[PDB]
């Protein structure tokens, strides 16, 4: 199997370019669904696994998806399909975000129910709450649920119980075809919403809200294909930010934007972590000493879930005490026992962990549960005695493009063999 493997304890100085957000462009592909005329152009795509299946998605429902030079057409002109079988579901969750948008376009959609996942149980509850209450009627057959709306989807005046991305994102894009006004309270602030939201208006949507709790979409007869580019990644960027304050370094995240990334910075600041806002992006020095500081991952703007395990990393390196508690996502800490193998010294108790350093973490084969933790392994390894050697690449794949080549560029003793 091919595999990453790192090593001593260089420090990483550099520049590097995050890609397009992974978060955004997933959703803002299946809002292409929502254009019946004509082509939709999306800029800055990453070269993603789930990038390539969520396109497979697309032409299954009928749409014609030409992928180049991180750049992906898009034609939904001719009727598309309503079923989203779950062999694409379950490689990739993400898939039921088409649901919205093809409900939207044919009154009907037929998602496969996702399966058992590592990060944990993300069910899709809210998403159901959001359409029934435009409308539609669901039902669950030979593991798909069945969604068809009785005459046409409706306005409707929504409250979430809990601010989900995903619901936010399929109620969103179905509510801006839908006849009459639909008001979505307690909807997901993060700033992939908002660029979602910046996509369908370009479209030809009224969507306003999007970075506040309540979104207010006026539906209208029909979207059309826009130029669109997808904003930075910030989780990526925000890796790259733990490696420099893990490693002591020097790193220039070029395109990183500070306002995607205050938390984060207000937090690696606590821990003695020095952050400059350039004039182009973000600039991050790391001290020889970090501090021990407590995070809780919430909804944004709180500090990010898909920022948990890579801190875990960094904090395993700093001077005292740390815990981070999870509020979105428990149980997102199956990455636990990989750190376990390289001397890491943790303790789960319900949905905290609970670390103390400086640990003296040793090398070891390891490997990736999930797509974050494989970024967090690798991050551990950067600063672990002896040769690390993180395996189930395809986890990284899915939100990361050349990452050991962006980290060798910074100086790291990095390689990726069975290649």
């Amino acid at each position: 199997m091919e595999k990453i493997i790192v090593r001593g304890g260089k420090r990483l100085n550099g520049t590097v370019r995050v890609e397009g957000a992974k978060n955004a462009v997933l959703p803002i592909i299946a809002a292409a669904l929502l254009a019946s005329d004509g082509k939709n152009v999306l800029s800055e795509v990453p070269v993603l696994s789930d990038v390539y299946t969520i396109n497979e998605v697309l032409r299954h429902l009928n749409a014609e998806v030409v992928f180049e030079n991180n750049q992906v057409t898009i034609d939904a002109s001719k009727e598309l399909n309503i079923e989203a079988p779950f062999e694409y579901v379950r490689k990739m969750r993400a898939s039921v975000q088409v649901m919205g948008p093809l409900l939207a376009r044919n009154g009907r959609a037929r998602i496969a129910l996702p399966g058992g996942c590592a990060i944990g149980s993300r069910p899709i509850d809210q998403h159901l709450k959001g359409f029934e209450a435009m409308g539609a009627k669901v039902q669950v057959g030979n593991g798909f649920v069945e969604a068809y709306v009785e005459g046409e989807l409706k306005g409707a005046k929504i409250y979430l119980d809990f601010p989900s991305v995903g619901a936010t994102e399929n109620i969103m894009s179905a509510a801006t075809l839908a006849k009459g006004t639909t008001i979505l309270e307690n909807a997901a602030k993060e700033p992939e919403i908002v660029d979602l939201a910046n996509f369908l208006n370009a479209m030809g949507a009224k969507v306003r809200g999007a970075g506040t709790g309540t979104i207010r979409i006026e539906g209208v007869d029909k979207l059309y294909g826009a130029n669109h580019s997808i904003i930075p990644d910030r989780i990526e960027a925000g890796t790259f930010m733990v490696a420099a304050a893990i490693t002591g370094g020097d790193i220039l995240i070029e395109n990183a934007v500070p306002e995607h990334l205050r938390s984060i910075t207000a937090k690696m600041e606590e821990m003695g972590v020095k952050i400059i806002e350039e004039n182009e992006g973000v600039r991050v020095i790391g001290p020889d000493k970090l501090k021990a500081v407590d995070i809780k991952t919430m909804p944004h703007p709180g500090f990010p879930t898909d920022m948990q395990s890579q801190m875990m990393a960094l904090l395993l390196q700093a001077d005292g005490t740390s815990m981070i508690t999870e509020t979105v996502f428990e149980n997102r800490f199956m990455h636990v026992e990989e750190f376990r193998r390289m001397n890491a010294d943790i303790k789960i108790e319900g949905r905290s962990v609970i670390m103390n350093g400086p640990n003296s973490l040793q090398g070891a084969e390891v490997g990736a549960t999930d797509l974050r933790a494989a970024a967090a392994l690798i991050l551990a390894g950067l600063v672990s005695e002896g040769y690390t050697r993180v395996t189930e690449l395809k986890h990284l794949d899915r939100g990361y493009v050349d990452f050991h080549k962006k980290l060798a560029a910074l100086g790291a003793t990095i390689e990726r063999v069975n290649e």
